């Protein structure tokens, strides 16, 4: 019954709004500078970066880490709202979060991105994509595979109500390594998938096979994760004085 699926979509959108302070709707309002009620400060070079706070590669990279830590907390809070998630085996809850978190982080990061750069500090700032490309040897290319994905993902023109369901689909995957009880997870995802299918058809009725196209984006997400992990392996060998946040460490451990 579509009634049940619409109620699920609404519940998820409500929890998403409650769990993620900076929505795509607010991020697009900032990025499209037309509503200059609160425009971002733009960091495009070394000089602008100094005044924006009014080694540099390491400080930027670690700011990304801290933002992911905060995102993990929001995503975990959201996950608990997904009907059935907290009733799963606790080992599996942890496993679902462990593998789902970075795929959600890069999905939602696209909301804060355009072709030219990315919002930072809760939207108060905007850091240029070419400034990020211009950082020292290992850090020079850490953001570019995120921007390339966002440009493509953002062409789908999903809004927060769509993303709320898609993020839930991601979490309740069931092909995650080491899951104990796959069937209850897959049963939740089937219902989530039905809701997402109906949501995209009602919200984007002119957008042919949006559902399929969105599901194909998972390949792109999983490949951003793998390339980030190997870059981390380079970082820890050349940057022995650089601490990684323990929450991030545990997520990355044995992935
Ligand atoms: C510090 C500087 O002002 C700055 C620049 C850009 C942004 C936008 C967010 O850009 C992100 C990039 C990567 C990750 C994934 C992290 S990064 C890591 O090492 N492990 C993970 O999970 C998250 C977010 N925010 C702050
Ligand atoms: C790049 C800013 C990192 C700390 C955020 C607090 C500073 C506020 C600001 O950017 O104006
Ligand atoms: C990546 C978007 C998920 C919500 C954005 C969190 C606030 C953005 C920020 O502080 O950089």
């Amino acid at each position: 019954e579509s009634a049940d699926l619409r109620a699920l979509a609404k519940h998820l959108y409500d929890s998403y709004i409650k769990s993620f302070p900076l929505t795509k709707a607010k991020a697009r309002a900032i990025l499209t500078g037309k509503t200059t009620d609160k425009s971002p400060f733009v960091i495009y070079d070394m000089n602008s970066l100094m005044m924006g706070e009014d080694e540099v590669a390491i400080r930027i990279f670690q700011g990304c880490q801290f933002r992911s830590v905060e995102a993990v907390q929001e995503i975990t809070e959201y996950a608990k709202s997904i009907p059935g998630f907290v009733n799963l085996d606790l080992n599996d809850q942890v496993t679902l979060l462990k593998y789902g978190v970075h795929e959600i982080i890069y999905t939602m990061l696209a909301s804060l991105m355009n072709k030219d750069g990315v919002l930072i500090s809760e939207g108060q700032g905007f850091m240029t994509r070419e400034f990020l490309k211009s950082l020292r040897k290992p850090f020079g290319d850490f953001m570019e595979p995120k921007f390339e994905f966002a440009v493509k993902f953002n062409a789908l023109e999903l809004d927060d109500s769509d993303l709320a369901i898609f993020i839930a689909v991601i979490i309740l995957s069931g092909d995650r390594p080491g899951l104990l009880n796959v069937k209850p997870i897959e049963d939740i995802q089937d219902n989530l998938l039905q809701a997402l299918e109906l949501q995209l058809k009602l919200n984007h009725p002119e957008s042919s096979q949006l559902f399929a196209k969105l599901l194909q984006k998972m390949t792109d997400l999983r490949q951003i994760v793998t390339e980030h992990v190997q870059l981390l392996q380079v970082i820890k060998k050349t940057e022995t004085d650089m601490s990684l946040h323990p929450l991030l460490q545990e997520i990355y451990k044995d992935l």
